[PDB]
DNA sequence: GTAGACCTGG
DNA sequence: CAGGTCTAC
């Protein structure tokens, strides 16, 4: 009976467990809907589930602990080796009070905005979803990007499992995307001019940069040599190349530069390009805007930049 | 080194 | 009308 549908902490106890970690650390409400991945949904109030590591789950959490929950045959709690696959995917061994300490203590702006949007961390994603999901955010809004990529995975990626009426699937695999034909499907599906691009790096990884290794290892890689590899893929430009550096890559020094990201530098730190002759958004101005707040928030300028966003709605 | 074209739900 | 990327003078 409770034996189906997404599960809940009340209705299956014994199939959750849990992960110290207090909401000072990490509010899912604002990290799993905030533009990073596109995949959680609140099913149940409270309750986000979606795929990580391969398999799908539930999480939720209390004010001192984050509860997991999940479902791969022989229903069972999560086992510890499981359990750290959530730990990494939060990179929880990243202290936020900390990083918003610092953060805090250079940026009397970013100090007072902060306190009230307190667990803002970055998720650490698999290369490929975050390279072909912000391929699909150019000119579009968070809403539509989710849509294009929960139909894109169910066309061309595995099929999980089914929880009601929701049946999940992995995200699509470099030979999938790259297949014949993939982009007028993908067309059908609504990505339009995004669906050439999509179908295009899918190819050029595998038939010219020498297939997933070439992009796994740029983790290893520097970040300015990670991001110049990235803007070689059709449809990847400084931009997306910042949040997959950021969000994939461990790059938490990359700050992705957005319309959004300038509104805030001028609002609230009355800033104006110093180099380029150009007033408003422009590749020169951009790349100054995002050297910017590196020099003002650090190595980890990338994570700040996330408090901002998540505080300004 | 700065404009329209690229797609389409609103 | 709306998060960028790409390419033509
Ligand atoms: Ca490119």
């Amino acid at each position: 009976g409770s034996e189906f549908g997404h599960r809940t902490l009340a209705s299956t106890p014994a199939l959750w467990a849990s992960i110290p970690c207090p909401r000072s650390e990490l509010r899912l409400d604002l990290v799993l809907p905030s533009a990073q991945s596109f995949r959680w949904r609140e099913q149940s109030p409270a309750h986000w589930s979606g795929v990580l590591a391969d398999q799908v789950w539930t999480l939720t959490q209390t004010e001192e602990q984050l509860h997991c929950t999940v479902y791969r045959s022989q229903a069972s709690r999560p086992t510890p080796d499981e359990l750290e696959a959530v730990r990494k995917y939060f990179q929880l061994d990243v202290t936020l009070a900390q990083l918003y300490h610092h953060w805090g203590s250079v940026d009397s702006h970013f100090q007072e905005v902060a306190q009230k949007f307190q667990g803002v961390r970055l998720l650490r994603q698999d290369p490929i979803e975050c390279l072909f999901s912000f391929i699909c955010s150019s000119c579009n809004n968070i809403a539509r990007i989710t849509g294009m990529v929960e139909r894109l995975c169910q066309a061309f990626g595995p099929r999980l499992i089914q929880l009601d009426d929701v049946t999940y699937h992995g995200f699509p695999s470099l030979q999938a995307l790259a297949g014949p034909e993939v982009e007028a499907h993908l067309r059908k599906l609504g990505l339009g001019y995004r669906a050439r691009y999509v179908s295009a790096s899918a190819r050029a990884i595998l038939e010219e940069q020498g297939g997933l290794a070439w992009l796994q290892q740029l983790r290893e890689s520097s970040y300015e040599e990670a991001h110049k590899a990235l803007c070689i893929l059709p449809g990847v430009g400084t931009q997306v190349a910042d949040c997959i550096c950021l969000m994939a890559l461990d790059k938490p020094q990359a700050v992705p530069v957005d319309v959004h990201m300038w509104h805030i530098a001028q609002r609230d730190y009355s800033w104006h390009p110093t180099t380029s002759q150009a007033k408003g958004p422009s590749p020169q101005t951009n790349k100054e805007l995002g050297n910017f707040f590196r020099s003002l928030w650090g190595p980890y300028a990338g994570w700040a930049q996330a408090v901002l966003f998540s505080a300004d709605l």
